[PDB]
């Protein structure tokens, strides 16, 4: 309740912009990189187990930063959900960003956010199986 | 020797470096990082280098960052407990939009704290893999 | 490009760098691990991996081919503004010398960043091929 | 739709421009980026099928609109150009996808853009052509 409703506005569109260009381009990598991780035939296991709990932290960090502007974002809309000041955003990927009607933009948001996490979460749950496969393999 | 509302329009300058550039190119090196070791092709002598090659860049930024800090530290030097510290929107830390300024202040130097862990860390790591890489040959 | 001003053609320049950096080698790093995904699934069967790498292989073709676009027009702008003061200034994160207050060291990292990233496109696209004769003489 | 020889001749010439460069800038850009995103989907293994399809089905509408806003665009240059086609009109743009369009020849920058266009409208249809077969095939997938 501090700020100018139409601030908020412009401040949600740069979280999402955050969230699309790079948040979720930083995942889209990490998955890559941990599928490349399990490629790597052998090496010995220590080697191996490393470069994952790297992986892992590097994952848990970034996460992190996510639900960091997740959270903001949603505190925006405790102010501005249900209004029409819902940001409007030419994104390329979720179609209802774009659209007309304030209602679909929340809902649009919304998915986003909730695909984001799925995802998120997802992968450590990979990376933590992948480690205790290994574990108990040695 | 500035204007006191100057000093609060400089700091929140300051901090949107930290934010939108400092932190970003913060994550952007941890993940550089990380595509280093993913990647078998190279030798050995080709991989090393890479790695001092990112060193050196993390030590730049850092050194940049720091730089940044320290005016920034020097600016709340004067506005620090004072109505004059910015008021930020930010998407990593809720408390520079506090209407409360202590609390404002404080959110200011916990972002600096984090920040300096992350390089800190991030430095470790790249030393940890650099002996590891050592002692391979 | 003898036909604008040297100014702006530093403008563009600029623009045209940060293509390479923040759109043409983000998708360059993203492809090198998808070709490497696709040799960690099995099962599939063949038919089905063949068609998968062709299909990589086409999309990093026309991404090769954008790139050595952009590259061709950031060639053609420093033919002007080459050994110049109007060499742009920016800062990247991973080539130190773009930054650089000295423009022959600006135009050196410029220089350098497009023969690292020929180097990685050319690298992938002939990995792409080994494996797709591999899979070749394993089946057909 | 409409005409335009009514405009001022160097109005048309400047919203010309503006018109390519959101073709370079934000069209071709949105492209480059649903290109690998296709990519990107089949190279996920986990998931399961109905979620596969649907992911894909998502983005093939995504790249329908994309490919009818980018059209409806190109239409409007076509327009333009039925007035300053074979002009000294035509508009220059700096172009990191085609060298012609800062041609000083008013003629080669005009076949720059059909190029470019041509380019594109390829890209674009050989984009939901391989969308497609990754549908049936996965249809074809799901049987006994």
């Amino acid at each position: 309740h501090n700020f100018s409703k139409e601030t908020l506005q412009k401040q949600a569109k740069r979280g999402f912009l955050l969230l699309e260009r790079c948040s979720l381009v930083g995942l889209q990598q990490l998955e890559l990189e941990y599928v490349n991780l399990l490629g790597r035939s052998f090496d010995s296991y220590q080697q191996k187990t490393e470069l994952l709990n790297n992986l892992k932290e590097l994952v848990d960090e970034h996460f992190s930063d996510t639900e960091k502007i997740i959270n903001t974002l949603e505190k925006i809309f405790d102010v501005i959900g249900g209004s029409e000041y819902t940001p409007v955003l030419n994104s390329f990927f979720n179609k209802l960003l774009s659209d007309p009607d304030p209602m679909q933009r929340e809902i649009g948001l919304r998915q986003f956010i909730i695909t984001l996490r799925q995802r998120f979460k997802k992968l450590s749950q990979k990376i933590d199986s992948s480690l205790k496969q290994i574990e108990t393999e040695a």
